[PDB]
């Protein structure tokens, strides 16, 4: 139980505060910045939220100079990096500013790198050189989810040969992240949910661990899972509080902190699981996790049952495991969530496909309990 | 309640892991490495307790060149500086090992911004100007306190003007640090015991606030108070348990990093009433924290009697301040520490002249609750 810690991307949290936009870009860029700004498709949200304004008028209160590049896909493409690249080289882009998420921020991440390197920057990603500098780029988020803003990874698909691959690399992160909780109130009502159930689901995989000797940090990851629990349904009925949105935002930005997180082994069964599931129906994340974690937890509730006591004890105010799956199933349907994937439509027909494709070439699944082929179709039948 | 978080050092914790202070003396020296070695004195503490050997196995493994630099002393001193700086300059270091604790870390830190600069680094501390680079550290810390392994603060006397002073900035923090829970095995009873009143001391300074909406903030400080006191008594009576010494050398850590304090105001009253005593009497700072704190709480218990309700309630399981109080005083006993100042054969004699000397030139002191001359002397009246 050894681990290494690093993380350098500086966190500006909180609200009005949008000069820091501009003042970051001046200490993170070389001598005189020129920006390029990211953002999916034609700025159409940003700028219908008033980021744009306000970023545009943090630039020019900085003499700022900018082009803008826009046209992201929610599953960012080569062929814009390739072209982010190239105007990085012409016209000497020192800094790119990242405004959305992290469809945005990977592409952000991908033509940090190539605009520094003289190759191929896919040789980064498929594995054939290893990056060692980067421009630099800033993060406006817009959503608190997946963490990209403070991760070293960077998603791309190129569509051509159609492989998606990654890139992980400590050059990949971000100078700065800019952190507004306000960004949370114009979000939908069901994809907010969700991000409250990625939030936790996040520090559950983490959570569950065979791992021993982690007091110190079970505590933090219950207390950081315990405010989900506490905020996420007060988000939900009063959608413009800023309080509740600091909280649930904050504790996404924790979640995806492995300071909290101690190299204790994840597992990721459930996230697999429902992958697939979500391969197959037009299905969110978040929602496919509230409906199959309760269900891999009641298959795995024999593995280590004190740590399962442990966890509904101090999340959940209960040392019965069914008492405390109950709360935990109740929490989500108090998220407008519905738990079963029969509500959506979803049927037993694909739960062999499913198991699978989950599967690919091993013979079992997960670190806290090996599932194979049959268990991840009881699984399903238990979330049915 | 908005807030900036930026931390690079590189945390490398755990044990039997020794090859990685000269793998990461490769990560981040330039080209070829040739390091300097700093540590206290003459070396009879790291050598007495192997580390220096497991050092230089680490050095030779890697074929690393290095000097020795010796003869630190607690309040580390701008004369041994001057010298550091002389020896980097002249023999071309390129990266230095900070072997010790704080008194030593800070010379380390004040040498790796001199061995850069073209001029005095004392103008570095004197605030005439602001370092800008530094030739780069790693420490391998030998005691759990303070915290400078990870700070951006350097606190240097100059002895031929006797003026003490500091220099904060993003400079001075070390690359990596190397924390390893065993170096806790060997520490004095006496020096460990309040070793673990400075962390909790330190949690509770940025915990007891008049800052509201800060609940995950609250939780997070409240889960790694909590796990000092639950392995700080454990730790005491089985001093070789690796356990018990990663979650308390684990929970100093955190104690340290401001992603846990989110920018919630911290009050010193009672750090500065404790430096008073210990200005006068030769007394333990840990020791002087365990009498201080319960006697600023009894006086201080009326500002936000909630926030003291809270704390009591998920730390010590009471909603009685008056229980909850004793219960920390118990805590403390528990450590081996006496709760009086009567006890240290300190008397009421010069309660007077620390409050004056605490006050300096300002009417009140501190923040949760503004403190005068004779608030500070009850503060005193009920810790003799
Ligand atoms: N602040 C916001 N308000 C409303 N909708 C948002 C906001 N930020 C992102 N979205 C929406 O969420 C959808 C998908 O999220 P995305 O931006 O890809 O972030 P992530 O990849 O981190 O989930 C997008 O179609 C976008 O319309
Ligand atoms: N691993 C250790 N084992 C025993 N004693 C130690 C250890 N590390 C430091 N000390 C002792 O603690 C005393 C003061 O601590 P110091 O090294 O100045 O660190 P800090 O300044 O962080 O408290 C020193 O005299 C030293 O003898
Ligand atoms: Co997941
Ligand atoms: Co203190």
């Amino acid at each position: 139980d050894n681990f290494n810690y690093k993380n350098d991307t500086k966190i500006i949290f909180g609200k009005d505060n949008y000069s820091e936009i501009g003042k970051n870009i001046k200490i993170f860029s070389k001598k005189t910045p020129k920006i390029l700004l990211h953002y999916e498709a034609d700025g159409e949200l940003i700028k219908k939220l008033g980021i744009y304004e306000k970023v545009i008028s943090s630039l020019k209160e900085f003499d700022i100079e900018f082009i803008e590049l826009g046209g992201v896909v929610p599953n960012p493409r080569l062929s814009l990096v390739y072209e982010g690249i190239k105007i990085c080289k012409e016209e000497n882009i020192t800094f790119i500013l990242a405004v959305g998420g992290a469809s945005v921020i990977d592409s952000a991440k991908a033509i940090s790198l190539g605009a520094v390197d003289n190759g191929d920057v896919w040789d980064f990603f498929t594995a054939k050189r290893i990056p060692q500098d980067t421009l630099g780029i800033g993060v406006v988020l817009t959503i608190p989810g997946a963490g990209s803003e403070m991760s070293e990874s960077s998603i791309i698909t190129d569509e051509n040969k159609k492989q998606k691959a990654v890139c992980d690399t400590e050059v990949n992160f971000p100078k700065f992240a800019i952190l507004n909780p306000e960004v949370c109130y114009t979000i939908p009502d069901r994809l907010m949910a969700a991000g409250i159930v990625d939030i936790l689901s996040h520090l559950m995989e983490r959570y569950f661990t065979k791992s021993i000797d982690t007091a110190l940090s079970d505590s933090l990851i219950e207390a950081t899972m315990k405010i989900v629990i506490k905020y996420g349904p007060l988000l939900m009925k009063d959608r413009k509080n800023y309080n509740y949105c600091s909280q649930i935002m904050w504790a996404a930005t924790m979640a995806h902190n492995g300071m909290i997180a101690c190299g204790r082994v994840a597992d990721w069964a459930s996230h697999r699981i429902e992958h697939e599931i979500s391969g197959i129906y037009d299905l969110t994340h978040g929602i496919g996790m509230a409906i199959i974690f309760p269900a891999w937890m009641k298959y795995t509730k024999n593995i280590r049952p004190q740590i399962f006591e442990k966890f509904f004890k101090e999340v959940f105010n209960t040392v019965n495991i069914d008492e405390g799956i109950n709360k935990l199933e109740e929490f989500f349907k108090s998220l407008g969530i519905n738990l079963k994937l029969s509500d959506y439509g979803i049927t037993e027909e694909y739960f062999s496909l499913m198991a699978e494709k989950a599967l690919g070439n091993s013979e079992t699944l997960g670190r806290f309990m090996q599932l194979n082929k049959q268990d991840i179709i009881n699984i399903l039948n238990l979330a049915k």
